[PDB]
């Protein structure tokens, strides 16, 4: 009721030279008037300072208190309009571009009427349930700027509310776009009522876990009933995304017996453990529609998991793996006939060559529906380093066109990630995602690494760090051989030595061609 | 003359439930017995121990004394029969299979004939100056396993003989295949023979740094003269590769006028102030053949240098980068019609789109000789993490036939690499050349990443991490929640805890399938 909650560093020590901007546009249909976050990196030597995205949200907020309730007015005025349906595809296929759309606009350097178009053709979503009025909102989708998730939660094992609530506003200011709670230990609710009044990013959650906790871990106790409360307590909430695992279908179960790490997922093998029990046919497979009325008076958009991904490069693009990829797409064009927002969970664990033929597949059974993958780890060699061996996955896949990159850290498969895992976690995905952006030649996203670049060539240190992923690694790293003031404009560092440097080579060879 | 060297952690503290083995072969021309290297893991629950590479070398040796000269019968032997050439290349083409080619065919598990094959066609590099008589021979090329290479070596502004040398030894005990001594400092000399003395992997320099010390820094007083007596120098201690930026042609430097960070080569912008400062073509250049005729004598590999190689991603794939690449190809065909062992220089920073044109180009316009590349970095946005953004690169072009990846550690654009970050490049690299076996569908590279899986499946903890990159790492990152001895043996981790592992609840669901 009452934690001890701790401020996370300051966007100031965070990001140095940078400030926290808003740029505003005007819903005209309402007059709302929006204020879209970017973030202003104030740069030296004539460069014009150097805009990016920003998902920290508000700073310095009481977590007691909560973040401003910035869509209250939005979600008020469409309530007293009048509409039977309340998520952001329904209002897109009417022809209606919602404060959200044009957020989401603003945010992209996009044309709302193009947000509007991708919505209601399903190939992009903007999670953003109707209670989750602190929601800073986002799109996810392949014509967007490739977005990243970071897990976080307890376990019965470890961790804390306090502990979590500082690894959202830690994962955010790093770069996280939405985050998931999948919290599995004490105190499910109060923990995720602390992180959506906290959250400015959309939070996802997994409703098995919590339905299994009410059901005190006994997975044959579970049924449709208490999951179906468990989702409106969690819809009421504020949740804007929940992963159902719902293609885990009881024929599938069996094609999984010769897998050498059998199902990993977590939800997934919850469901499969029922399914077995009863010889029925997975609950929320069967109450489908159900779940879609739910999410259409909330707008909680649905994720649809991946219960069968493999757990293994030895796994890989199995028989069990595709056929609950071919079920997503079904439920998938289920969801839109209802107009419900749909995303689908990949893998895994699956080596660089068999990359193409998952988001081939993907693309054809799913309609288009915007992928979110865990990874793909692309060895199982290296743990301690999953978030490098996920990373090269995620890069490749997020090229071929994958809109959301669950993180790792380096804890995975080795135990719950802290705050300084959630860092390296979300470090490593923005970096597989600014790599996919530029490999789709994404509009403008080379200009963040051509400002920096340019700071690099021109010695101009400070600069350089201050465009980075993390300025104060950069700094520091920089400093532990060359530390003094003077070293921050000397043309060279230590990896070269004055007299070796390549870049004042080059230097004194075009100013001796002028 | 005297330096104080200090020892690296043990194998058995870096490897636990690992052990050094050979696998003792006989070279039948000769009569000679040959150890080839590898790695033991022992497992436990009735899996047979499993057998990987090891770079490691012979350990607890006093790098006051230097490793045993392993080669001495092999090199002494094929003296006193007499040759007009030295190289692998000359011999292959013979039809000869010497002992470096059955030792390499030996520790790849292929045959010496395919060996024999590839190394004639110069398909493949064997980098083995009869000099180097404690080297353990192994190979690089596209049919092989892909390898890494470490650079290190001092810098004007920062570290030591001894440091260096530890540096050699820590970077092959986490899998350097070869490394290269870049120092552009203090004792050039020494500290390469010390390090030559004392590495069991292969040694390559830059000759073009020592030749600058001789002549004080002053880039125009270079020379033919002063570089040939540099490479007779080098190539007399054992150097078993030489970069040469051979392919920096006068006509080339002006295609660099107009990009973003210019010349970035260490030695390109050597040679192409000299070349600006005589208006005269490059003088490696000019005495390619002069060159040869020294490689031949010793058996000194040519790693022909990119020094035109894009510094930013603005640069990637750009004329002046092309043009190099197709004088590296003339110059690959020269070599090879002196029986001199060749490999090519690549990128760089290339955003992943334009990854495979460079490996396109490179395998028609160089006659597929093995490509070497420094990452590429897929991204500029991330100094500090640029092993990361450089892993994706190199797995990438690993995968599509790049044979010897130049590792980046997290200091590359910030300061020289200490042994901390020298492990950091290692594994980050290792995890990107072994993904890049699995996505070539290598022989039997898929039996770790199985082995390390089924351990994971089957809670057998410690073996997880005997088999890992590196074992400490994953065991202290479960150990810091959950530290018991039973622990190691428990069915979860924190991460889920009990109630909610996904591989114990499959292990309940095959069990009640049972
Ligand atoms: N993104 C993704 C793809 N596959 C699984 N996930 C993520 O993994 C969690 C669900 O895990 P599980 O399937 O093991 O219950 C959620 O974070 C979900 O988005
Ligand atoms: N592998 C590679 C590809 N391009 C450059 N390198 C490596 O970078 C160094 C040469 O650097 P420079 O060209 O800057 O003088 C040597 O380690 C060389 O193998
Ligand atoms: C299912 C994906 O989410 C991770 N995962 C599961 N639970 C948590 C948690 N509480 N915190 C962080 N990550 C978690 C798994 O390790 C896997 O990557
Ligand atoms: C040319 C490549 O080698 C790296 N490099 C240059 N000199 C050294 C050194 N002494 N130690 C380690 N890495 C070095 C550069 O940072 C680049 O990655
Ligand atoms: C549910 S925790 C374990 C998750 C597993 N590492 C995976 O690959 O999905
Ligand atoms: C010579 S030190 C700088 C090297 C440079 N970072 C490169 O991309 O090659
Ligand atoms: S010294 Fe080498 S690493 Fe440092 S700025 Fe110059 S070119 Fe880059
Ligand atoms: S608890 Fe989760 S992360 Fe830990 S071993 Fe089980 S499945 Fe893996
Ligand atoms: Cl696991
Ligand atoms: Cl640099
Ligand atoms: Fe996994
Ligand atoms: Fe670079």
């Amino acid at each position: 009721s009452s934690p001890d909650f701790q401020p996370i560093p300051s966007f100031e020590e965070c990001f140095p030279k940078s400030t926290k901007e808003h740029k505003e546009v005007v819903h005209e249909e309402s007059g709302h008037v929006l204020k879209v976050p970017f973030r202003r990196v104030h740069l030296s030597g004539g460069e014009p300072a150097f805009d990016n995205y920003d998902t920290s949200g508000p700073q310095n907020v009481n977590a007691h208190i909560g973040l401003a309730k910035l869509r209250k007015e939005w979600i008020d005025r469409r309530e007293k309009l009048g509409t039977p349906r309340y998520t952001q595809m329904y209002y897109a296929k009417q022809g209606i571009i919602t404060e959200e759309m044009l957020y989401c606009a603003t945010r992209e350097k996009l044309d709302p009427e193009f947000v509007r178009s991708e919505v209601a053709r399903g190939r992009a979503i903007i999670p953003s349930n109707k209670k989750h009025l602190e929601l800073e909102p986002m799109i996810v989708g392949r014509k967007f700027l490739v977005k990243v998730n970071a897990n976080i939660g307890n376990s019965a094992v470890a961790s804390s509310i306090e502990e979590e609530v500082y690894k959202v506003q830690w994962a955010t200011m790093w770069g996280a776009d939405t985050i998931m709670d999948l919290s599995t230990g004490r105190h499910i609710h109060e923990t995720r009522e602390w992180i959506l009044r906290n959250s400015a990013v959309p939070v996802g959650t997994v409703p098995i876990y919590q339905a299994l906790e009410k059901v005190d871990g006994i997975a044959e106790n579970l049924n449709w009933e208490v999951f179906r409360e468990t989702l409106i307590e969690q819809a009421e909430q504020g949740v804007d995304y929940f992963t159902i695992h719902a293609g885990v279908l009881l024929r599938y179960i069996p094609l999984t017996a010769k897998r050498l790490t059998g199902i990993v997922s977590r939800g997934g093998s919850i469901h499969a453990k029922w399914c077995l029990a009863y010889h029925k046919e997975n609950f929320a497979y069967e109450h489908w529609d159900d779940i879609l009325d739910i999410c259409n008076q909330y707008d909680v958009a649905l994720s649809i998991g991946d219960g069968l991904r493999p757990g293994s490069i030895y796994d890989a693009n199995d028989t069990a793996q595709f056929a609950e990829l071919l079920t997503q797409g079904e439920l998938t064009r289920r969801a839109w006939e209802k107009d419900v927002q749909v995303m689908n969970e990949g893998p895994g664990h699956v080596p660089m060559h068999k990359i193409p033929e998952n988001m081939q597949k993907q693309l054809e059974w799913c309609n288009e529906a915007p992928f979110y993958t865990l990874g793909p780890l692309t060895t199982d060699i290296a743990p301690g380093y999953d978030h490098i061996t996920s990373a090269i996955g995620a890069a490749n896949i997020g090229a071929l066109g994958t809109a959301l990159l669950c993180y790792v850290t380096p804890k995975e498969h080795l135990g719950l990630p802290n705050r300084d895992d959630v860092k390296a976690g979300v470090i490593a995905y923005k970096i597989a995602a600014h790599a996919a952006d530029l490999a789709k030649q994404h509009p403008h996203a080379q200009a963040w690494d051509d400002a920096l670049s340019k700071a690099r060539f021109e010695f101009r240190w400070m600069d350089q760090f201050a465009l980075s992923l993390d300025p104060m690694t950069a700094m520091s790293f920089h400093d532990e051989t060359l530390p003094a003031d003077g070293a921050k404009v000397a043309h060279f560092c230590s990896m070269c030595g004055p007299k070796f440097c390549s870049m004042k080579i080059t230097e004194d060879i075009r100013k001796y061609a002028e």
